[PDB]
């Protein structure tokens, strides 16, 4: 059982889901609200046993209203309590290369089709548009975002802000201004 204000709390993944975040500690997930009180925790099975046990990253894709699950090589997409039919597939279709098993994080920008998926200490941009791989990456996490570290372990887009989180730290970095506006701790999400 993960500790919502253990002020140690790194965590494993985040998305958002039809403007309700989720939050993946292990095989749980803590489920907020917008409003300021209260924040769930359920067993990750409880919603979709056919998933792994721990999840590796995780993005929402607006326009399908589509939840990817990363874990390994291997990616599921996700809508309601269901998994389209065709998952888990590889993260090979995605066009990542092969010295690549893991994916650390994942956000995908709606102001530009573009996918952010980190691997170990580089980047990836997806287009989630056309299906592509904008060719001027792997760039590092220290070239492109500088500031945060040189590892990302999960990251989410509210609205102007880019999150990044660096073990138990958390960054509302400016997509726009190419800087840290503020710093905190991974827990403050779930208010403590
Ligand atoms: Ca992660
Ligand atoms: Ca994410
Ligand atoms: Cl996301
Ligand atoms: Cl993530």
């Amino acid at each position: 059982t993960p500790d919502k204000c253990d002020p140690s709390l790194s965590l494993d993944a985040i998305t958002s889901l039809r403007g309700e975040t989720m939050i993946f500690k292990d095989r749980f997930f803590w489920r907020l609200h917008p409003q300021q009180v209260d924040a769930e925790l359920f067993l990750t099975k409880s919603f979709w046993p056919e998933l792994p046990n721990r999840i590796d990253a995780a993005y929402e894709h607006p326009s399908h209203d589509l939840i990817f699950i990363f874990r390994g090589r291997k990616f599921w997409a996700l809508n309601g309590y269901d998994i389209l039919e065709g998952y888990p597939k590889k993260i090979s279709e995605l066009g990542l290369p092969k010295e690549v098993k893991k994916i650390s994080a994942a956000v995908h920008f709606e102001d530009t089709g573009k996918t952010l998926l980190f691997s170990g200490n580089q980047v990836w941009r997806y287009d989630d548009t056309n299906h592509i791989m904008d060719k001027d990456y792997p760039r590092l996490i220290e070239e492109d975002f500088p500031g945060i570290g040189d590892k990302v372990d999960a990251v989410y887009e509210k609205n102007g802000y880019i999150y990044f989180f660096n073990g138990p730290i958390q960054f509302e970095y400016s997509i726009w201004s190419n800087r840290i506006v503020r710093v905190m701790p991974a827990n403050s999400i779930l208010w403590c």
